[PDB]
């Protein structure tokens, strides 16, 4: 069975948590608990493949930022979260690409950027702005929402295949 | 700050997941989606002392068996858990007691017998009988509703005591 090490990583409050939650529990968690580090075992089947996806639900909080490395060398694909009403949670997005690029040596890590919250109506991320930012990595962006499920399964199943790319 | 790496281990369908999920998010998953494997990291106030939870949520399918000599080896503390409306997983008790010692070779390891579903009036396992079972072994006896919440927090941190109490 083909295993994929996937890690969810952003800024403190883009909804990493109810993006994983939603994807495995198919449950919208309207609290806001922070994270240390969770992580889940989901078998799924994505293009006809039975696969088994290890996610790694990790601490936006910068306190945490050390616990980074070893996740960093660990995982093989990377959901790059943002929240589309919070701009300083896109801002952050280039410095969780620049750690991923560091610790593997690589510009060809698999990624998605990933905008989320897009049932909310205060957006102050342009969806364009967002594409190109996607463009410049040479990655995918997918916009979601981790309350109405929208582009969620897109977001990790859009993962998965970037990682068998790249193998 | 003090770590517990506490284990909840049972036959499928005991309500270990949804015992771990009330007590971190407090609600209740009405849903049964088989669990492969997944960890929580939680801090927690426990008689004055901020502790560290790392909590494991195993499979109770016997098609995983093989995964328990792993966290049975790193667990400090085990959560056994059976339904108080299904005696076979009662039975099943003795089976994951007998491994945690043989792994561990000890009989002094930190366990909790949890008589879950307690909200169910379909009782098959008198209480007596499972508080006669959790004395021959030494450990406490505690029964749960991972539904309304009764005996949850004091499960786990009785287990947490154990852990603590040992040392
Ligand atoms: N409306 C809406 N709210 C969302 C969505 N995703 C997350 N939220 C909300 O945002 C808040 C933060 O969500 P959470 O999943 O905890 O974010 P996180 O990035 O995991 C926080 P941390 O980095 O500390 O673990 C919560 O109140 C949650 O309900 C979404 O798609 N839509
Ligand atoms: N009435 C009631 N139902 C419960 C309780 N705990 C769990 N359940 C129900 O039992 C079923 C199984 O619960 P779940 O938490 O998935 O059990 P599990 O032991 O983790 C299953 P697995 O070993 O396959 O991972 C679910 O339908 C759940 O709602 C409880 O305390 N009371
Ligand atoms: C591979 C590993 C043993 C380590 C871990 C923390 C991790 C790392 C990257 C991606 C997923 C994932 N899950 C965990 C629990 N499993
Ligand atoms: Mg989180
Ligand atoms: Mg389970």
């Amino acid at each position: 069975m083909t295993e994929y090490k996937l890690v969810v990583v952003g800024a403190d409050g883009v909804g990493k948590s109810a993006l994983t939650i939603q994807l495995i529990q198919n449950h919208f968690v309207d609290e806001y608990d922070p994270t240390i580090e969770d992580s889940y075992r989901k078998q799924v089947v994505i293009d006809g493949e039975t696969c088994l996806l290890d996610i790694l639900d990790t601490a936006g909080q910068e306190e945490y930022s050390a616990m980074r490395d070893q996740y960093m060398r660990t995982g093989e694909g990377f959901l790059c979260v943002f929240a589309i009403n919070n701009t300083k949670s896109f801002e952050d997005i280039h410095h969780y690409r620049e750690q991923i690029k560091r610790v593997k040596d690589s510009e060809d890590v698999p990624m998605v950027l990933v905008g989320n919250k897009c049932d909310l109506p205060s957006r102050t991320v342009d969806t364009k702005q967002a594409q190109d930012l996607a463009r410049s990595y040479g990655i995918p962006f997918i916009e979601t929402s981790a309350k109405t499920r929208q582009g969620v399964d897109d977001a990790f199943y859009t993962l998965v295949r970037e990682i068998r790319k790249h193998k």
